[PDB]
């Protein structure tokens, strides 16, 4: 499974001007998902990692998914 | 949770020239994930749905994630 640095998750979430709660709602994983991901205590779903990588490069795509 | 038609999943997977096995590896969900999704017998992760919607519009983004 592709892995991801917790710091990368924080970076992209903040670039998108999302709260942890909002990110968890949009990307899935349950209410406290991003809180755990950003502490390195859970692994996001592979699709969450890949979607975050896409959004890091093309943040305007948030308007297509939110 | 946003829902998705099984036919949409098939459409995007085939547009991307992926097998069910390849899609399951790239997007996650386990080996038989797409087999189940395309029969309507499991719900993809929210990030999988959103990433498929992005790829339907911008299929070239497969090169950023594969």
């Amino acid at each position: 499974a592709e892995t991801v640095a917790p710091e990368f998750i924080v970076k992209v979430r903040k670039k998108l001007s999302l709260t942890q709660k909002e990110a968890s709602e949009i990307f899935g994983g349950g209410v406290n998902a991003f809180s755990r991901y950003e502490k390195g205590n859970a692994q996001p779903h592979p699709s969450t990692i890949k979607l975050l990588r896409v959004l890091d490069k093309h943040p305007e795509l948030l308007n297509e998914i939110r």
